[PDB]
């Protein structure tokens, strides 16, 4: 049938981007080990972590390039294959230069992993399901991180490091055969029934403003993911344990976000003026505003606990939901072989926004104040949602003079 | 006549392009007295430079891609506008984050620079004069930085750094509007006679093997220019005078060996089997890796001053040389509609062996030697180079096998 198709290739492209997810950060996990059995210096770390952080950032923009011409099960399997490869390597190696070159060849296959899944959820997922399996394709993601801390304890318990990561590479080469196996691109390729130029998807407005938005959204993330815990400690006066438990409230109310914001979006997708993702997408920017507003005025010292993982999880409720919804739009309003173009481009605003989002915001900071800081990041948030109320309700006015 | 316009134009881009590198270093350049007045710490001169660094990169590819499409005239003077009014408003400033949002703005606006001048170039001057005026163009980048310090010690002691400020902005303004009025983008807007696709340039080869030569070239040149004087003062046991003038003689060097770049490769071009560019670029990347051969095993302690001049000015007449002989291929093996995109990818390679030469060269440096390090990046230069041989060895089989 069609749905055995679906739910085999969902299932192993949920494996795949789970074990690619847990080798994104297989370093980060293994480090206590690691620095105990060899010495490295915390310039080191974060040097590998960097390094990780630029090749994945060149190599989402070549995978989306690559992934609209290149064939998606090939370039999925080749690039869990290449990280179940460069994992195996840095096993057999002893020394940072060398970890800092596997762990870019790994940083590349990573951004190797991701558009072929979204070529192939756009191929077999017609619109009315594609933003919920886009959110829980995603929401694999989410599962590798919160079983890494736990799966490397045991390993680490029950294995040395060196074994750890061999069977991590293993596991990733003997799953990357299967993900030869099972993925299928499209339904043309198994005999059921199949569901522009690169200068016209440049030329477009719509990829350059959802580029806008993507940028402010993943801005705005990015500055209350890394800054939230030193804006609560420093200047509101607020304890670790819930600086800590308010970053642990933002992640649980973005997991929700993400599964919402495609459910959502999906069930507006089938209910139905223009693009349906986009009434509860600009409602997610709204709150997210509205969160940010109540989290920098309202906010206190003596404003209790319960409050403020209200704010926690209303923010990512109303960020990462957005972020889904971008990644959904920009697969989504691409032709089929430009697709990956499209998420590729958004990619490049995610690497812009969290520049301007991570030193910069430091800089506004620590001279002026915490709050003023949050405040700029509030007035560009508003400002950007309330510009994409006015151009939907413009093209809204649009659509009836064209009547 | 043709060479009326040919000279006012190419004098009008030298004043021009030769103004957005006084001004792309004016904070650089006025750094004392900007110290002087107000207090700023070092990792905020360093965001600055990186921020402007982080838009001259972005704004690098986007001006390839905006002067394709757009007028080179208009961008030119529009770009150099901006830097007029950007400097302005940093004089009216006094404050590090509208400092770095200013200097921003300037990076983006010097990005804008160049590549205008480049295709105003491809358009007015034939190939056979074409990689000279390019070499003397890039040489107001050199002039600027030669007259940067001299100049602003006199300004410095004449005037205020406000008012310096505001000076080189009402100077980019007044010459900005002189260049909208003296710059013409083709012979066909003034009555002489004038002289693809993107996935055509994209899906071509040249240009791939162009942006791994490039990659190579501008890595072994950031790798030198950042890391001579910390390999001649620490393991080779040279003085810090030694190692300045070094620094300078490879500055020296490198001028003198875009000059001879550009002249010998128009030479070859109009003595003529290929690209004519080839054997003076060739032979410029082996003199590079024989010169950093000569300076990683004959320098030694007891090796005398005239030698490692010699050295850092065979490797400027190596390094430099290949940089401008790239990206005149660069904006000559595309076609006239789509060079900019074509030196923009290249700028983009720019930015990937700079990356790739700045902090993991200093991992290579600091766990193994220094030498190792060098050895390293004498090594890739010299697969790269033996490589390129063997591609033109292998192309002239080719062009002997076809007849
Ligand atoms: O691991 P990160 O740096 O958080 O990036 C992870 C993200 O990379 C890309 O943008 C993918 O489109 C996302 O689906 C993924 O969530
Ligand atoms: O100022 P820099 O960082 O040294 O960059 C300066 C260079 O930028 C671009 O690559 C231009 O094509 C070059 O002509 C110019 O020399």
């Amino acid at each position: 049938g069609y749905g055995y198709y679906r739910t085999v290739i969902f299932s192993a492209m949920f494996g795949g981007y789970s074990l690619y997810y847990f080798n994104r950060k297989t370093f980060s996990f293994v480090m206590p080990s690691l620095v105990e059995e060899i010495p490295l210096d915390k310039d080191d770390l974060g040097f590998i972590t960097s390094s990780q952080s630029a090749a994945y950032a060149i190599s989402k923009f070549v995978s989306g390039v690559l992934s609209d011409q290149m064939s998606a099960r090939w370039l999925f399997s080749s690039g869990l294959l290449l990280v179940g490869l460069v994992n195996i390597f840095f096993a057999w190696s002893s020394t940072v230069p060398v970890f800092a070159a596997l762990w870019f060849l790994n940083g590349l296959a990573q951004g190797l992993g991701w558009p072929p899944c979204g070529k192939v959820l756009r191929k077999w997922f017609e619109p009315s399901q594609f933003g919920t399996w886009w959110a829980i394709l995603s929401t694999s993601m989410n599962l590798a991180g919160g079983l890494g801390p736990i799966l490397a304890t045991i390993l680490a318990q029950s294995y040395s490091w060196r074994s750890t990561l061999a069977l991590s590479g293993a596991l990733c080469v003997v799953v990357s055969f299967l993900c030869l196996l099972l993925i299928h691109n499209e339904p043309a390729d198994v005999g059921l029934r199949n569901l522009s130029t690169l200068q016209e998807l440049l030329l477009s407005p719509y990829l350059w403003v959802l580029s806008t938005g993507y940028l402010v959204v993943f801005g705005v993330k990015t500055c209350c993911t890394d800054w939230g815990q030193f804006f609560l400690i420093q200047e509101k006066g607020q304890s670790a344990l819930v600086g800590s438990s308010y970053m642990s409230a933002l992640e649980v109310g973005g997991l929700v976000g993400s599964i919402a914001a495609g459910y959502l979006s999906d069930r507006a997708m089938a209910k139905a003026y223009g693009n349906p993702r986009h009434g509860l997408l600009l409602f997610m920017m709204a709150g997210m505003t509205v969160s940010m507003y109540l989290f920098r005025v309202t906010v206190t010292s003596d404003s209790p606990k319960l409050w403020i993982l209200v704010l926690g999880a209303v923010f990512g409720f109303s960020s990462y939901g957005p972020i889904a919804l971008f990644g959904v739009i920009a697969n989504e309003s691409a032709p089929p072989n430009l697709c990956g173009t499209s998420h590729a481009i958004v990619g490049l605003m995610a690497n812009v926004g969290g520049f301007l989002a991570g030193l910069p915001f430091s800089t506004i900071a620590k001279h002026y104040s915490w709050s003023t800081a949050f405040w700029v990041a509030e007035v560009i948030c508003a400002a950007s949602t309330a510009a994409f109320f006015l151009l939907r309700a413009e093209e809204e006015k649009r659509k009836a003079e064209e009547e």
